[PDB]
RNA sequence: GUUUGUAAUAAUCUAGAGAUUUUAAGGAACUAAGUACUAAUUUUAUAAAAAACUGAAUGAUUAAUAUAUCUUACA
């Protein structure tokens, strides 16, 4: 036999052209109720197709950047440092370095 | 409280060195309690750098994409 299974995903299909259009109306109107996890499961999908479908407003999406930054400058130097390091072994992988 | 011991003044007595009384007097390094009388008392004194890795469980938020082309829109 094969060797144990570690990554065996299965594609789904569960929004109708019609739906699509529900999704970026919804996330337009409110994007901080309608979020994109909230539209994944009621529409059970994965939270990347949900973006592919519509994006929020360049305004809900600045205050995503600074609530991202505003808690890593809470970071000391030596978690700070730690990041950074997570960050780079991650791009020398992809550069065939790891 | 404890300790030392009956200060001075005054009254009386005394050859006079002294005695008696006021007198358990007057003191005191010490102990205990109480008391803010004195000192803890001058305008942000100093030091302290501060959340690793992998697996598992479980959340939040988000383009967390690519290819073709050079024009597109407005006025
Ligand atoms: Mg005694
Ligand atoms: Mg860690």
């Amino acid at each position: 036999d094969l060797p144990p299974v570690l990554y065996n995903p299965t594609k789904s299909y569960n929004v109708t052209p019609e739906q699509v259009e529900e999704i970026r109306e919804l996330r337009a109107k409110d994007p901080k109720k309608y979020s994109v996890t909230y539209l994944s499961n009621k529409y059970n999908c994965t939270k990347v197709f949900i973006m592919m479908c519509t994006q929020a407003p360049r305004e809900h999406q600045e205050q995503h950047k600074l609530a991202r930054a505003r808690t890593a400058e809470n970071w000391g130097p030596r978690r700070a440092a730690a990041k950074l390091d997570a960050r780079r072994r991650k791009e020398m992988l992809h550069r065939g370095e790891i």
